[PDB]
């Protein structure tokens, strides 16, 4: 409350990656009031007229020096997505191979939705979890969104499970890391939503991270959250994630254990166990759980993967994991050797990569309309502010 | 190379001088908040979603940054047009200073100058015992604001409507003008308003030049190209007087006629070309050949009266064409009480006896127009985004 301490206060609100006044929160600000007022429109103003004039040599010099796009070398297309795309990517000056993440600012402005990326920012920059894949930069421009991650050459599960029939001790391994890995988002303060297996990624060392924090977001004072939103692909989705459509409800991080059991059932069975043609089809197999989850005849499922799988295909209620984490390690299925709860990511995976070099893309498979951009404005329409503040240095 | 992209960029917001530092930077977001905060705006998602998330910030930055309601007005010891100087303290710090304060209304509301801009870099880094200090500039929606130290002597008008000044206290005050006048020319600056309400008496009883409004940085040449007439009636040199659009190439001798304005008032107790309504001061000032006369006071020497001759005259033949040596060199400067190069360290003429800290003494007492809301973004902020000197100051 004295002057110094209200100077220091301040002072340290500019260097906290954490803030949102720091020093890249507030440039992206002013790079944002450059971006949105140079129109010749706008320009017939004064006020804005003398201020773009002022700021030129300055915002350009800016542009330069910040991280920019034109700083990495792409090397593969490693993945694709509605609003963006994943790349394999070598940072030109420092040699270090990361994989990038790429959002369209003109397509999340268009088809709305523009804050899911906030949770999927700070989730992977501040986690500080071996269980997460790790953000080093995230920067923005006029027409993307970037994020700098590290690159996971295991490939995810979707791969895995695609080249092999997942014998019940592989299993155990990757559904306690997953165990695991949800269990530190929920101890950060999230709910995942949209757990799945194109969303497990493996290391060089073959052991799983959780990837795509897209779906996230922050628990309430109850551990619980809410929404109106609509749900693509429910094959992974839990009961009262889909009865949700309007906001019509809560939900806590028994949501993600839903998940976990569809995921069990996957390596398994092969099949999801609420698959159908049409979206709507498994949306009414979901609903209908009770009768509709179902095994095959070949008894290649032990008595306690089929108990956890239907142990976690249950209605929140009584769904194994509403008594938290520990009731889940307790049980029978994971009872096991080869590994202790404490120390299976120092344990020697499954499947470990034996891989080429720091580039080897081996694990994904390689990739194949033209750039829709915003439109000259006649008014101020600030097409750049709900990006304010994404950029992200680490030290 | 990189590394040196970030210690240029890091260095680029530390440096008091810089466009992007974190003062200016600051600044620009406080802009952005005041100026799209309107009901009409809001009504724009992109707006109203951005403010609805830097709400709580933005109000925490504005709460820690400087503001008006750190300091306790004790008196509004002058006026002008667009804004009113006081003597304040800060409430914190138990400081006491002069806070000059600019309607952001007024000046937006024709200003044809943007004057703020080098009256703030002088005062700030000037660094001269002649210049009145800047410690402080901070500004909100309404004004911008400058805390300066407080100078309890008054100005030498005050001083000369209380006293019949004698020739040795006119050399003395004259001396001490010579001097402040030049210091600000060593900075490349032509005062252009040089009077006795502008010059200032610390508590010792020494002069410093203040109202640095209407200064302006000299060419490579040591001239200035002005359209426009600029300073006080009496004051105004026949140059700066005539000055058109096409000529008005005027240099520092400008500044030396007003000190002969200044020397004459103090010696013969009226203006030189003192006229009852201003058009005739006008006409006096351009006929200074034959205008320029002295009453029958045996008082003013045969050097007094040379001095002011040799300043009175047309800039073509004016003292200090030639530099300021040959002012030092005068006779009516011919002396056995101070040395040139140690007079600010002499015993001044008229020594403040001071009651305390907020002795207003010296000050005589003096005793809601605001830019309309509005419809579409005018951005009224802009103008001033950069005017802070607080976060990255000079010590
Ligand atoms: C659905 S959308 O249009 O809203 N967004 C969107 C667009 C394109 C792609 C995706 C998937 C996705 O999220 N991919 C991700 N990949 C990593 C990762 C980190 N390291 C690695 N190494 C190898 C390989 C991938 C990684 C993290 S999240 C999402
Ligand atoms: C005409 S306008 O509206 O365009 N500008 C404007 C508005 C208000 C006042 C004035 C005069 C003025 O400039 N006064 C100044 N006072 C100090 C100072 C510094 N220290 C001190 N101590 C005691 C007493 C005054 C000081 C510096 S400049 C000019």
């Amino acid at each position: 409350m004295s002057f110094e301490t209200r100077f220091e206060k301040m002072d340290n609100l500019l260097r906290d990656p954490k803030s949102e006044v720091n020093s890249d929160c507030l440039l992206d600000g002013l790079d944002a009031l450059v971006y949105d007022l140079d129109f010749p429109a706008l320009r017939k103003n004064k006020n804005i007229d003398n201020f773009l004039s002022r700021y030129k040599d300055t915002i350009n010099k800016i542009r330069d020096l910040r991280m920019k796009a034109e700083d990495y070398e792409v090397v593969k297309v490693i993945g694709r997505g509605a609003f963006g795309e994943v790349q394999l990517v070598r940072h030109k000056s420092t040699r270090k191979v990361y994989a990038m993440k790429l959002l369209s600012k003109f397509e999340m402005i268009k088809r709305s939705d523009s804050a899911f990326f906030w949770e999927e920012r700070d989730i992977m920059a501040f986690a500080n979890s071996p269980w997460v894949v790790q953000l080093f930069y995230a920067f923005q421009d006029d027409r993307y969104l970037y994020m700098v991650m590290e690159y996971m050459p295991g490939g995810d599960l979707v791969n895995l499970m695609s080249n092999y029939d997942v014998p019940e001790k592989w299993a155990r391994f990757y559904t306690a890391e997953v165990v695991l890995a949800l269990d530190a988002i929920h101890s950060m303060g999230f709910i995942h939503r949209d757990v799945k297996p194109d969303n497990m990624l493996l290391d060089k060392s073959g052991h799983l991270k959780l990837a795509d924090f897209g779906t996230c977001m922050k628990m309430n004072k109850e551990g619980m959250v809410r929404c109106d939103t609509a749900v693509g692909t429910p094959d992974y989705i839990s009961p009262e994630v889909l009865k949700s459509q309007g906001g019509d409800g809560y939900y806590g991080r028994e949501c993600d254990w839903w998940s976990v059991g569809v995921f069990l059932y996957e390596m398994l069975v092969g099949d999801t166990p609420f698959y159908a043609d049409s979206l709507v089809g498994t949306y009414s197999k979901i609903m209908n759980h009770k009768n509709s989850l179902t095994f095959p005849d070949d008894n290649d499922i032990s008595k306690e993967a089929k108990n956890l799988i239907c142990a976690f295909l249950t209605d929140r209620e009584v769904r194994l994991g509403r008594n938290g984490v520990e009731e889940i390690k307790r049980h029978l299925f994971f009872k096991n050797d080869q590994w202790a709860w404490e120390t299976l990511r120092d344990t020697v995976a499954p499947v470990v990569p034996d891989l080429s070099s720091d580039i080897d893309t081996s694990n994904f498979d390689d990739l194949e309309g033209e750039e829709e951009t915003f439109p000259i404005p006649k008014a101020f329409v600030g097409n750049q502010l709900p990006f304010v503040g994404f950029t992200y240095y680490s030290n």
